[PDB]
């Protein structure tokens, strides 16, 4: 049934941007929503909003661009795995921004505003009065990961439009997650994750010195991994039962600092002693299935 607040055992994975890099390292998202263990996924990455633009790396091979945006993919097979994977009990996010996204956010809080109600008519519940087209057609996504990894003007405001649209639909729950890095406080998404309530923070404990490649296996004085300063933030945050996924690189390929052996055992151990701990978050599905092998440890770790 999906992310599980009450797990602590919950896997998110993004799916779409190929981190592996090689021309059968990724397969369509349904291949991946027979896996028990994972039960949250991330579609990576609508990384254009004002324009919209639409990666799926070579997944984008069976879309075909909007006649009138070309940056934008209209993904037949997308929409029909999103359907697939909800059918088999997984929660399906739309990923914004990326380390590709550039467009620095909007100028005004009205701007940002109208943003957001763009992208809820785009992915979220068909509009029968709007001419939005839709990526993903009839699929309406389980809700949105704030993954902006630069300046990102107004960003707040435009989360709490999205939050409101959301708060307020029928049918579903929606759930809002944020992929800060480790460093804090995070300027990408500090201010966003300072207004607006969110389900859950996957935060990259990778490519920076508090990952989990600086946690000191054998002693709960940690000096460098700093997953009890983000617990400390995460009490007193807009939603004060919010919970922390410990993100990951899947393979030593897909970002600095990926663990193994006792050392990712160890780090999800200590991590797995504090109230806010909820599992972990990887980069990426590709690199995940290419590492065999990769996946049991991290199972293994989280029991
Ligand atoms: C606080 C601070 O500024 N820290 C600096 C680091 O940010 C910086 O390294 C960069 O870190 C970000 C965050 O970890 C990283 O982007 C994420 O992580 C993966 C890579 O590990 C990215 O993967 C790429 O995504 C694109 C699509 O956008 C693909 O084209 C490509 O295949 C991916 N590459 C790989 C190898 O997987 C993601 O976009 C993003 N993930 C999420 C969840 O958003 C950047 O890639 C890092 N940049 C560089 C140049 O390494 C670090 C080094 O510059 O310095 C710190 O100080």
């Amino acid at each position: 049934a999906g992310w599980n607040v009450n797990s602590k055992q919950n896997i998110a994975v993004y799916w779409g941007q190929n981190s592996a890099n090689s021309q059968s390292t990724q397969q369509r998202l349904s291949f991946y929503c027979n896996d028990a263990n994972i039960n949250v996924i991330d579609i990576a990455f609508l990384n254009g909003i004002t324009p919209p633009m639409t990666n799926f790396a070579n997944a984008g091979d069976r879309c075909t661009p909007f006649s009138d945006n070309p940056w934008l993919l209209q993904c037949p097979e997308i929409e029909a795995d999103i359907k697939t994977c909800q059918a088999n009990g997984k929660t399906i996010l739309l990923s914004l921004g990326g380390d590709s996204y550039t467009q620095g956010g909007w100028s005004s809080t009205g701007a940002a505003q109208s943003a957001a109600d763009q992208v809820w008519a785009m992915f979220g519940p068909v509009q029968s009065g709007s001419s939005v087209h839709r990526p993903f057609g009839s699929a309406v996504v389980d809700g949105f990961d704030f993954a902006f990894a630069a300046t990102t003007n107004n960003l707040a405001a435009f989360g709490a439009q999205l939050k409101s649209r959301t708060n307020a639909a029928g049918g579903k729950k929606y759930y809002f997650s944020a992929a800060p890095q480790c460093f804090f406080p995070d300027a990408a998404v500090g201010a966003l994750i300072n207004a607006v309530p969110m389900d859950w923070i996957q935060i990259q404990f990778y490519n920076n010195p508090c990952g989990v490649s600086g946690f000191t296996p054998g002693t709960s004085t940690q000096n460098n991994y700093n997953y009890q300063t983000w617990e400390n933030w995460a009490k007193t945050s807009p939603n004060p039962n919010v919970k922390l996924l410990v993100g990951i690189p899947a393979g030593p390929g897909a970002g600095r600092g990926y663990v193994s052996g006792s050392q990712l055992t160890s780090v999800f151990q200590y991590s797995k002693g504090f109230s806010t701990f909820a599992g972990a978050m990887m980069w990426d599905m590709s690199q995940l299935y290419q590492n065999t092998g990769f996946e049991t440890q991290v199972v293994n770790a989280l029991r």
